């Protein structure tokens, strides 16, 4: 039994996060002229665009537009942020002055990378908003590009968090105070919806939240409790294997993982499935360690900081899966969520115990700390082979080796794919989305004989260090696939792309929804 | 409460050491072309012997020889194994060619060593039982050396171990389905009877599935256990002081550094009287952590893999018994094992804790890793103290220190003797047995100044490392004796020997067999 | 300087990789059936193909052929080796008994792999090669292999290496007494293959080579040595002048050392009009103790392997003009140690390099990219003519490692064209390839610096190092550049538990032969 007041406190921060919708609008030029009819939206305005869309003629007819913006295009650095005082401006708010600030986007944008760099324009926007002369306002942010999915995941990604503990926000089941209403406004009518592009960035901010809060706000329990939450809301099934029926259940890996814990671990599973014929059957599994603290491979204080990411991927599967029943994506969906926190107690499992995997094959534990594969080797084998349908693919998305950084780094999420089709399709997702990707080497021929076990079927770490670390740690999850499974597996390692040095990016959520968007 | 899955399975595997016996039969070149008439037992055939050996003319008119075979002796490098094809060769499961494999031994023996060189054996047999056709056969293995029991204990640790997690032999118990039926055919009819060589290779196996298996199979309760189910099986006396009990009962030692792990230390006595007068009364004490993390002295990752061997001197005791009592060997013994985990949680003992041993004294905990000697100076006090005889002989068998393979090495244990005929009669049983030894130096006016505490009577650490550590933690050992006993001591460090780049050797038991029967 | 005694080895050593030819002769079955007459060339025999190629008929026909092999064939494992003796079987050694050994090849293999599994291949004949029975003889190696390329090089790097100092080989000018001529059997000319081989095997020997042995010094005695041979020009900058000319990079690296280090261009110009104008650039780190950045001693075993990106390209280039390629070649060598001394470039230390802009040294053990900053910059700017392409190849980051492994070697490039190219090479070649991370707009931050240009080293440890390793080099590119550049980190595939590879020129002669 919990303490009382922690019941409180945890019962209202997952209502929050069940609860949460976002504080972005979106419209065009055109309908902003007409609706607000050139009254600003408060005393704050924003202008983001490459070097020559802020030099288009349609720049100079915006309404905030006077000669001190256009010597602030001029004096604007790449990459930076130029801002400059208006005096008796129509607006809003009533303020003497009206802040303006002009940002200017890069246009260099390597083959691997999204054109529209929506990594600049979150920064930009960032800067922006350090400069609010009062909060719970709605600041007016001109965009210029018409990338418009993009931008409102860049944007939705951007400023202060809606996740805040400080002054006092902890009495009010930590929603931020200081958040900004933010209404983009496109030159063209969008391309997508408001209504749909509102939902995206919902999406991408609820992945935000969940990533950053504490390890001791969410837990295995509080996350399958939201997940339940948004199961009734939207009406949708929800599966939950909890605690000890892991064990009796042959689910060896996630049990074993997740038994040392205070809070049970749980094998949630989502189902969706469209009004009329879905384009294709896809099976979603995140690894949803809530905290990993490397079990009796005890991680050292500064690798262990920052571990309450180690949801990520989670966090990812379960909102892109939101978005999909959201807007209605005519996509049939599993989502598998692989809950469980990796403690040290005990009841840890070992170094050097063996675990008897829902696959029916025998893991030897070489180090406990490995924890990620052996979580999702259960997940897949669960999405491929007891559900009520079998998968043309399986997304697993996961938070799960240090190496993913080495290879790709803090932008690009690693991909281990079996198929050429399928990697070019994520690909192309990410570059539209910006939530970018890139490739790492797939060649089991040479994975597999790292895992060879004395004893056991195989072990869960390389014999040896320096040989594809990302895409060894790919394999071992596809030893626990289901044989009935023939199609597409993609393995999506971001480590690293869940966070920056502001917490939580909201990294997965709009790149399946990209992905789903063109099957 | 453990799951209803695990405890069904633990039960399993407890039946499965309990009821273990061996692949391993033993015959000689007459009784063999008597029995089998020159038909050879399988498609393999193995030929192991020195240079020389192979080139007596006794060697010609064994069965399986040809032209091929004897030019196979020729060009096999020592140390080294050939094969060869023969066609036709009269044979049980009618296969078109029978495989030959010859294997050469070296004479080169150095003054600490075995002359037979038992360890090459074990790898020649290994290698030439890779090229196995079918499980589930029977193997001839003609050897031409005539040093029975080395040869015996050399082959029964050869080749596939009898503890297998792979393909679904989890479902069995554990049980390897991938062993093959060995039949050792020796020149002469063995100076020791096939009755009693099949033991002491079962208590060799079944030594090596102790170790072998992991901290998850084996626990202080299932080895408990299994010892419980011989005692019942072959009529012996079986006394346990379980959990709480031992900290009722003044077994301070033994119960703080197993009172942190989920299932509970055990100080597990053994008894055994032989029908006539006993030529010696022998009291063993066996170090038996089912694993060991180290306590709040957390190993790191690397150190923690392979700590399920930790166990090895209390298997090597134990096993050491069982063939006593099987034999009937003229000895009385007491077998006492420390069962203990040392594991980390609230509840573990501490760097700075102190322990009132059972033998009164205090010992201030330097470091929780150095767990062993604590856990065996209690079991050595019962053993010296608490029974219903005094030892003329205490041998105590431990996975120690490190210091040890530094010291002595990979093959042979490290040896703490207080009187040198005792030193001398264990070190001739090392060489007659295989399970080879060497001398750690004994010096305790050097050892006991390394202790001292400002509070306790005594630290469990030394003041200083690099200074014969091997012998400090023996020495150790010998202050929680009773004054009661004034006979022979032997402390065998084993901490390498037990095992190996393949697993467990099962090292000890037939050293001890071999000691005993030269009493 | 040195002991006459040293001065007399090292002269040996040099002429031994001069006049290094291969130990490999090439042939097909019905060239063996009628020149040999089905006697066996010695006392030992191999057999090598995939499960279903062993059991075609044709096998049956071969001369070492008998029912016992058939066998062996049944009992073989996959990826491993099955030996049997057969009696009386007609060769030329006149031995009682012939061994033939089979060996499975797999026919498994990935998207990312050259599908006649060499790597297997390799290390089969390896195996069996361990079984012989009298040294200095000839060993037939029957393949059912058709792709002659990849296996050509497979059997050139496997078994004993050339490079030897046991028992007593130091006295032969370290050339190994144990080696077996191997005459492989197919089922591209033999005299060509013949020359990918010796590519392949001097690549080998240098690599393998002690840097006591091999120094800056003898490296470029032995480019000169090929140079006078095969008739090519070569420009050697040495110590003091790379200071004197503006070098700073490769200067400060290799000042320290008491060999001075040398950037040793080559240049070969074909016949006829070249299909392309291709610079190759090797990072030629004869040893990487890591400078004052001191390497502990765990990572600075094996790091004679650090020259292994200029032994590529050497020998690369070798091949070239020997086949007499159609394409006009610069082969650039960067030679420097990396030593600690009084005279060590420091942590802190601000280099001058030849393209101009400044490096802040943060750590002196990221060597291999500055050296290759000059070596690039010299290339692209310095040369008779402006090549259409640039490769650089280098042992330059464990990073590679992590991300694409030991039989990948990692592919920073900045054209999908160029990149597609290579890759097709190592799929082909057997040397294989994969790519990393292309996005200097990433890269470019960590190397910000405040009083330089820019650091050597990045802000940031876990953020595709293979690649920012590789954005450093193209920040020395000549603004007069314009085309393709390759970035080639071998670091790993280099070298085995056995020893060095031979990785590299056997791939560059395939990335050639299709431009
Ligand atoms: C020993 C295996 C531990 C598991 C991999 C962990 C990540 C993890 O625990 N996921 O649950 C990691 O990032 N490991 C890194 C790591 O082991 N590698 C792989 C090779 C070098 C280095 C990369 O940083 C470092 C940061 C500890
Ligand atoms: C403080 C630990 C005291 C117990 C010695 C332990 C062995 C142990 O845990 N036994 O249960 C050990 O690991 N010994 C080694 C060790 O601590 N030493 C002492 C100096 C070098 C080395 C000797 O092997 C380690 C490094 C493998
Ligand atoms: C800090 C500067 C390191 C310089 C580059 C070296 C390799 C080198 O010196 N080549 O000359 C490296 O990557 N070394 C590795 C290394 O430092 N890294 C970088 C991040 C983690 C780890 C392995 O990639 C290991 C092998 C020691
Ligand atoms: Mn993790
Ligand atoms: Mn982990
Ligand atoms: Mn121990
Ligand atoms: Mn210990
Ligand atoms: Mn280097
Ligand atoms: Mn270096």
């Amino acid at each position: 039994t919990l303490p009382k007041a922690e019941a409180k406190e945890l019962s209202a921060f997952v209502q929050s996060c069940v609860e949460y919708k976002t504080n972005v609008c979106f419209t065009d030029v055109a309908a902003y002229e007409s609706n607000q009819k050139g009254v600003l939206s408060s005393g704050l305005a924003v202008l983001v665009g490459t070097h020559k869309q802020l030099r288009d003629p349609a720049v100079q007819r915006l309404p905030f537009y006077n000669p001190a913006v256009a010597e602030a295009i001029e004096r604007v650095k790449e990459g930076g942020t130029y801002g400059v005082l208006v005096e008796g401006l129509a607006n809003a708010a009533g303020s003497k002055f009206v802040r303006v600030v002009v940002g200017e986007v890069p246009t260099k944008a390597s083959r691997n990378n999204c054109p529209a760099r929506p990594d600049v324009v979150t920064x930009l926007v960032t800067a922006a908003l350090d400069e609010v002369k009062e909060p719970n306002t709605t600041v007016d942010v001109f965009v210029l590009s018409n990338a418009v999915l993009p931008i409102a995941a860049a944007v939705a990604r951007c400023g202060k968090h809606n996740f805040s503990a400080k002054d006092g926000a902890a009495a009010a089941a930590y929603n931020s105070g200081k958040v900004s209403r933010l209404q983009v406004v496109f030159p063209e009518p969008p391309a997508i919806p408001p209504k749909d592009l509102e939902a995206v960035a919902t999406s991408t901010q609820l992945c935000q939240r969940l990533v950053d809060a504490p390890p001791n706000l969410l837990t295995t329990a509080t996350f399958t409790e939201i997940a339940q939450g948004y199961a009734k809301a939207l009406g949708f099934d929800v599966d939950v294997i909890c605690g000890d029926d892991l064990c009796e259940r042959g689910y060896g890996g996630i049990y074993s993982v997740g038994k040392a814990a205070f809070e049970a671990p749980r094998l949630v599973t989502l189902l969706y499935t469209p009004k009329g014929t879905p384009v294709k059957k896809v099976s979603l599994v995140g690894k949803g360690i809530v905290y990993d603290c490397g079990g009796l491979a005890l991680k050292p204080a500064d690798y262990m900081k920052l571990m309450k990411h180690d949801m990520g991927g989670a966090a990812a599967v379960f909102c892109g899966f939101l978005t999909a029943v959201r807007l209605q994506q005519p996509v049939q969906l599993s989502c598998t969520l692989c809950l469980a926190e990796n403690a040290i107690g005990p009841k840890s499992y070992r170094n050097d115990d063996i675990i008897v995997m829902k696959s029916g094959k025998t893991v030897e534990v070489i180090n406990t700390d490995a924890e990620g594969r052996i979580v999702l080797g259960d997940g897949v084998f669960h999405a491929t082979n007891e559900l009520s349908f079998t998968p043309d693919v399986v997304i697993d998305m996961a938070t799960l080796t240090g190496a993913q950084g080495i290879a790709t780094g803090r932008h690009h999420a690693g991909l281990y794919v079996n198929e050429e089709g399928a990697e070019a399709a994520m690909l192309r997702a990410g570059r539209e989305s910006g939530e970018t990707c890139f490739p790492v080497l797939y060649c089991p021929e040479y994975h597999e004989p790292e895992f060879k076990s004395n004893h056991a079927d195989m072990t869960n770490l390389m014999e040896r260090r320096d040989n594809a670390g990302v895409s060894c740690a790919g394999y071992f999850i596809t030893t626990h696939l289901s044989p009935k499974f023939t199609g597409a597996h993609i393995h999506v390692d971001l480590a690293y792309p869940v966070f920056n040095s502001n917490g939580a990016t909201g990294f997965g959520p709009a790149l399946l929804t990209e992905y789903f968007r063109k099957l």
